[PDB]
């Protein structure tokens, strides 16, 4: 029975590293020091560790500490996703879809769906980025992106609640008020969303006085 | 005791003759003949009586069977209004103030007190115009204006309302509100005021145009 | 002076000898004699009496005492509305817009005009008539319908109310709310609408229960 | 002195070494291996060890590894529900009462109370499915399954809110209210419940549309 | 010609004649004098006259200076109500169906007929006297009841609502609700319904802070 | 037949006689000769005659033409009260307790007896009036004062839903609440009071810096 | 240097000794041996442990294998309380305040203090049983008892906000508002209080029923 | 590999040392013993650790063992802010700037946006007390004042609901309203906010009721 045991034993002292070389990492990049937290960073998500893979790509695409690269970043990102870590596949996602290319290649379909998947968690980031994306072309689905963004604001986000105004008053997804609109926009104003809510308020209280 | 029955007799048969005077008038203006009413009513109004000396100011002043004359019509409107005829006085002031003219003379302060004297009666045309009144230069006086206007407006008219809602989102007499004045243009567009809505929810709704 | 005096004397007589004509053809109508009220109607409406001319026209189409007739009724009544009276042109509107046929003949537009300017007068029956008929085809007008069926609702008509609440539910000329149809439907089945609203709630109640 | 030392040093030793290979299995299964992940729960699970016992059954009852099999999957969960885990009782209360059988078997009598205490611990899951459960025979019990049904609903379960919405029309349990219950579906199905509540929606529609 | 003229003229004088007796008859009974008032509204009556008969049936069955006596107000009040008054046929039916007695007799069935068409007209009283007799053996008619009774006390009747409340709570007509029987109870104290909505408040106060 | 004919003629003269009076003093009061209206009241309100007695009493208590006199205008109005005119015992109640005299004179009970049953039928003032008695020693009884007030606000009053408010906030006759209170200040202020806003402003806006 | 490493150390050891044997005992309980438990929780709390005390505290006061004893029970709960931990402080609290007897004794001072400062922690059944005992004698403190017993309703505690019902409904401490209270009454019986809310909607049922 | 594995190594144990240290400096703490703890959390705070930095800066301001020293205190405050510590920071922030001086000095500046940037984070402290301070002089900037008193009272801080109730009934940042404002106050006060609130609802029920 202890070739069973010595194989757990092994195979425990290699996760045991795999975290330990995390944790140093990230009290490096806590405390200060940065090229150290990339080496461990790096060595760590080397032997296939999922926090270790989702920090290694933030530092690698934030460049706290490298060059603005997103390649490997994005690599990094995927192989992480791939593990089953929320904000991992979140930046995946963000990250792939900030162009405004066309879906038709299938890696944009893999990832609007892992996207999905990880707003179904429950994240306020990656559920209110799903119903913005929905909205506009060539993801145009309404229902669903309305029901994400309220669900989204639900959480507290004014970003989320003003563009659900916007999609109540604009009439695309829901059926067209007018009321709910205009106190959504107070409401958002007075939660801190100054450009957009403060802009919307501010001609609505303009286009009558001016 | 015959001189005072011969007095009051003579007196009732002048008061009659009045009576049966405007009746006719009337009558022969409901029916269709103008020319004589026309005499009918003056001839009623040449022996003071308040209705008759209304219904003479109303047909010079619409001139429905004479030439139009605001003179003999704003005359005979003091006549009437003053024995206590209060949609006589409304006419009256409505009819002497429509002017751009300078209120400096005495004359139209007393015009002015006399049409709040006729509103205060219940007149529903009476109370929205001195809202109107009280909101433009010399007339201003904004917690009347808005205290008035909203008893024009609870008796249902359309455009009174729709000033409420003006005074409202202007913030001017009230504090300034824009969910209530919202939705009170929403309810004037639904009791079908044409010029507020067509214009208020076309100018709310252009922002959602892009 | 002898003149004017002559004149409005005789004048005076033809007035009150109508008045008196269709006083007591009204006392006979309500105390029980019919052919009497026929007859004093008939010879009062000759001589050109509002509302003689509309007792006329209501006795000849509802026929009380009198074979049913149409052609006298419709004429009497135009007769009547060309005098300003609210019910006469009213029931002129009701007889003469019944028909299924085509309103190629400008005299249905003249139709609906009087219906009009007689329901802003504030008589229930004819705002909410002319709710349903421009509801209909070749009327179709939804704003002015929905406005003038809601002014008319609120008086208390039930069937005007469920037709209010059917326009909601259907989503012609207002915006497709249900939640405020239902209500509606309820509330007219309150106020006692035996027919409409109890069927919609029977309606969706055992088909909905399933 | 050193007796009670060994005796706990060598508990702790039990204790710690279930630990470990519960934690290495649960990596291993997270990471993508799984036969491994079999092997270390099964090993882990034979030492008397809850979330161990909770892992094996899920594993035996997905199958995602090994054949598909439910009376060790059941056996498994019975033994993890004995020790106090919340979510392998609520599995085994779950995949025992599947079956149409009948309450006769005193085995449903303990399988309900264990589902019971359960819910009361604030699962989201374990109370819709009690309350599902209870409305249908032979587990009548209106009350408390409308009761459990609102408080899981209150966590945001689409499902559970169309339910509670459905025992409002149909008015089991509830007095028999319409318009809150046309509010809940109408929420529901902006929630995100695509099938039921739109269909409902749907129904309502064209009821009246055909 | 001469024979319509002078037939018109007597009945019009026999109208006239009534008028006149009917007006005495009320202008002694104001000012005091009320044998005289007996004497004119009979000889009123006599002569078929409408609202002489009901004030004959009126000092018939409050006998204001003459014994109190029934039968003679009852058969008044038929005439009166076979004639066209509200008020009277609405005294007509509350006389004769004080009785406890069936419906069987046809009697009855003209008495609830012209009650029911006479509450169409808009009297208060007969709405509330008929909501609370169709609520009772052997004309139990639930909703037809509930809504009479609502729209009685929607003209702003303390007892008539305050039925309403203990109909809606006792859940006959209408499913049982509690809160807006309890306010509804409150405004039925508070608008000086004294007796009963004191009766119910004080009950409700003595069982919950016993 | 002839002796009943000419009592009834006779006393139809001394009423006809009786209005024709009335009628000329109205006219000449409402006209602006005032002497005369004062001769033909008097004479009018001597024979007996309910509005000529509360006229004549009017223009005894303000004195409109000849010099102030309360004796003989509250013997006139206790004279028009008697009859049955509900002005007429309103006036006589403002006219007799005005004074701070005791109530220990049985004709006060009377004076308030009155004033009930002139308040039940209707008018706005008295209701107010008896809602502030009712407040004041020794007419205690908070709980009627309160209802006739809150009857008498209904109508539009200004001052008395003001002394509504202060009856809420100061807990008296009802629970003392303040949200309601602030509110009642509002919308009394907002109909233009002056007390009620010079109350608000100084209390609930002067008190935050003072 | 190593003088200070070496009383670290040691101190260390001692702390994580305690910690094992209370992690022990706690895993013992679990499993389902008791009398272990008993040992190990006794030899962990002899060294001066927080969760060790209570525990210690907690078997002896339920006695689940050891006889029945309340006071090294609450010498245990004094002890874990001293030390500052929430749920240990509010059982002693609860263990001490269950006699009937007066609070002449300081210890109960220290008691409803500490008590105090563990419902200052956020526990929901310490604030409910606060909000309990400041309501009898003689601990009287209206308004604290009712602001704890809100707060502590709030979370979701059925008795809890049946005891603010009823503090609504006697009306101490709190304005006397009935309509609220009934509505608090139906959503904790509809939340699932068995026993109280219920038998008082029957007693509100029954006090009309019979 | 031995230079990065000894490296590694040497980092994790000064790191683990660091974490030991602290955690017997926490348990002192609670155990009671102080001097330890105060020792031990400056040795631990010497080698660069957050939390151990703040807990250093904790025992030197409150001097729970230590004369009270605000130099060192503060200076440990900054270095354990630095590192990314929510609470440490916003003690950093609220001690330095507990002078009343202006805002003229860096330092100022950075402690303000480093409580900025804590109270973004979720700390329930930081949001109230910069809703405080930018109301006062020289830090006024209305809106990000009332949107941090806004959201710390939607966590349950009652203080920050009066400063919210203050602003709104005061008219700063926010419309002037009062019957929210006067809610605000009155729930505050049910929180529990005994000296402010009491305050307001007795200078509000003194001057208005007395």
């Amino acid at each position: 029975s202890l070739e069973e045991a010595v194989t757990s034993i092994q195979q425990l002292f290699q996760l045991s590293v795999s975290i330990a070389f995390n944790f140093l990492g990230t009290e490096n990049m806590k405390s200060g020091d940065h090229t150290a937290a990339f080496s461990y960073f790096q060595k760590a998500a080397a032997r296939g560790y999922s926090k270790a893979q989702y920090n290694a790509g933030l530092c690698h695409e934030h460049g706290r500490g490298t060059p603005r690269d997103i390649s490997k970043a994005v690599l990094y990102y995927q192989l992480a996703a791939s593990q089953g870590h929320s904000l991992a596949q979140y930046r995946y996602a963000r990250c792939l879809l900030r162009d405004p290319a066309s879906s038709w290649n299938p890696e944009r379909q893999r990832a609007v769906s892992l996207l999905k998947q990880a707003a179904d968690s429950g994240l306020r980031e990656a559920q209110a980025f799903l119903g913005v994306l929905f909205t506009k072309e060539p993801y145009l689905d309404e229902q669903r992106a309305v029901k994400y963004l309220w669900l989204a604001a639900n959480n507290g986000d004014s970003q989320s609640r003003y563009h659900l105004g916007i999609c109540y008053e604009k009439g695309l997804g829901v059926q067209r008020n007018l009321g709910e609109a205009l106190r959504c926009y107070q409401q958002s104003a007075a939660l801190g969303n100054e450009a957009a809510q403060e802009r919307l308020r501010a001609l609505f209280s303009m286009g009558a006085a001016a």
